[PDB]
């Protein structure tokens, strides 16, 4: 039986319901454990021994750590899972390394379901008509909770079209509902003044009414910022982990459903 190994908890969901039990998916960096800088351990080890294919999302995840994906098993490759996905800039100012949140995308779920449905059958053929039947399975679950909240989202003014985040997470899903995004760092793990500077006074000049906090960071910045520009709070989205299994996001069909019902609920 074989053995992939996905690079965090939001792949190795995904996997699971493309693979179910075909082969075993595994996890690098579990949740509650953040990429930037995961400090891989002895037992991690030999998790990437044991792989038989490689997951990643690429777009710079990885990057603290790639360098551990080495004296693999012979015919073990690395796949990129968002192969295909332009990518978007760490610059708010649009040169520049990566954002590495793809996922947070409905077209984007697809991508990376097709990319891993792809690996997984050049992996394993003789199950391909699996993969093939799980992957659409699954796609359509996804779409199928997930296109009610797009398409109450898209009734949002105008005016009102913002995605105002603590990290830079929500840039891609702002690309795929048409949403301009405002945030006040990049990627969690540094910072800057002059980004908060400017997000407040980017609310102030478009009467932005809400800001988030995400469920790996603090929050303390984006009340300061609400306060600031007499906006509000608009709590916790969960972004760059799955939850504990008893907490609203075990899943990446249930942290896009969490996140993006807390988003259009804000909003209206």
């Amino acid at each position: 039986k074989k053995v992939v190994l996905s690079s965090f908890s939001i792949i190795g969901d995904i996997t699971q319901n493309i693979a179910k039990d075909l082969v075993t998916v595994t996890t690098l960096v579990e949740a509650g454990n953040d990429s930037h800088s995961y400090q891989v351990t002895s037992a991690d080890a030999i998790k990437i021994q044991n792989a038989d294919l490689i997951l990643c999302n690429g777009l710079h995840l990885e990057e603290t750590f790639m360098k551990y994906f080495t004296n693999l098993k012979k015919g073990t490759k690395i796949i990129t899972v968002t192969d295909g996905i332009n990518p978007i800039g760490v610059s708010e100012d649009t040169d520049s390394e990566p954002n590495p949140h793809a996922w947070m995308s409905l077209t984007n779920a697809m991508i990376y379901i097709e990319n891993i449905r792809k690996a997984l059958t050049a992996l394993d053929p003789s199950n391909a008509k699996k993969y093939e039947l799980n992957a659409r399975e699954y796609s359509e679950k996804i779409r199928n909770s997930i296109l009610p909240l797009k398409t109450r989202i898209e009734k949002v003014d105008p005016e009102k079209r913002w995605f105002v985040t603590s990290e830079g997470c929500l840039v891609y899903l702002a690309e795929d509902f048409g949403f301009k995004s405002l945030y006040l760092w990049p990627i969690n793990s540094d910072r800057s003044p002059s980004m908060m500077r400017h997000a407040i006074n980017q609310m102030r000049s478009h009467k932005i009414k809400f800001i988030f906090s995400e469920s790996t960071n603090s929050d303390q910045p984006a009340k300061q910022v609400a306060y600031e520009t007499n906006a509000s709070y608009g709590g916790v989205l969960y972004v760059d982990s799955l939850s504990k299994p008893d907490g609203p996001a075990p899943t990446y069909l249930d942290l896009l459903r969490f996140s993006l019902t807390k988003i259009v609920d804000t909003l209206f």
